[PDB]
């Protein structure tokens, strides 16, 4: 498991539970230094359960699907909540078992699923730590409304984070202050498939991406990617979507 403590959290805490977060995923190899999430796993070992309390020690289990950094869903007290998707359904037979009731959100944890559920874009939505401390609590009691909020804080907080350094170094400035994700946050979210696709594709034709990837850079302007000597490939993306998924 892994854990994260807003209390007497700081930035080395948070990237200590995003470190954490990364080890705890399986991998057999590396492309380019990264290492390559699994095609698939079978049984209870799919899953990772990461341990959150809110600045005033309350908590949630999340559970993770290992292939993807995907959140299934999270126990509060003795009720869990599941995504209203296959893999998350697929999920509850493994995590959560001893709960006394299982709610299936109403919506799966995709992104424009999620934000028309919020009823706001995640463009809009202010994430960071205090953010973190507001989802955790939105969580711990229903409300399927204020929970598509929380969750887009948590996934991006959690799970983005643990995919790109880029994104873990965003929400440690926003350790006392939230803000809304910069250009490059959402870009870098919504390009995680094909980057893990293309870097993979990379090896075979040397080090070249079949199809450049259009992303927004750390000063807001377009950076074309092409091969896997860019910055988003040597220091950026920290794990790498299966291509087989
Ligand atoms: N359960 C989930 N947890 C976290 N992020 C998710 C989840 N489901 C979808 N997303 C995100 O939403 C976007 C779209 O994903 P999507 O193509 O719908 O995957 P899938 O088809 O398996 O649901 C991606 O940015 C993706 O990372
Ligand atoms: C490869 O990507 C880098 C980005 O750092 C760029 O400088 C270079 O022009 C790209 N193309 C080739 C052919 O290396």
């Amino acid at each position: 498991d892994v854990s994260f403590r807003l209390s007497g959290a700081d930035p080395r805490s948070y990237g200590m539970f995003i470190k954490d977060l990364r080890n705890a995923l399986p991998f057999r190899e590396k492309v380019y230094n990264i290492p390559l999430l699994l095609p698939s796993v079978s049984g209870a070992g799919r899953y990772l359960l990461m341990h959150l309390f809110n600045y005033d020690g309350k908590t949630i289990t999340v559970a993770v699907d290992v292939t993807n950094v995907y959140i299934m869903g999270y126990l509060a007290d003795t009720t869990s909540y599941f995504f209203n998707e296959p893999a998350a359904e697929l999920a509850s037979q493994y995590v959560f078992r001893d709960a006394r009731r299982k709610i299936t959100l109403p919506y799966s944890g995709n992104y424009e699923r999620l934000q028309i559920a919020a009823g706001k874009p995640r463009e809009k939505i202010p994430i960071g730590l205090p953010a973190l401390d507001s989802a955790i609590s939105t969580l711990l009691h229903y409300d399927s409304t204020a929970a598509a909020g929380a969750l887009l804080v948590l996934i991006q907080t959690t799970a983005e984070a643990a995919r790109f350094k880029y994104i873990e170094q965003q929400i440690q400035e926003r350790a006392y202050r939230d803000e809304v994700p910069s250009l490059a946050t959402i870009s870098l979210e919504n390009s995680w498939s094909g980057l893990s696709k293309q870097i993979q594709l990379a090896q075979g034709n040397n080090g070249i991406f079949r199809t450049p990837i259009v992303l927004v850079d750390n000063k807001g302007n377009r950076v074309q990617i092409t091969n896997v000597t860019s910055k988003v490939v040597t220091s950026n993306i920290q794990l790498l979507l299966n291509t087989r998924n």
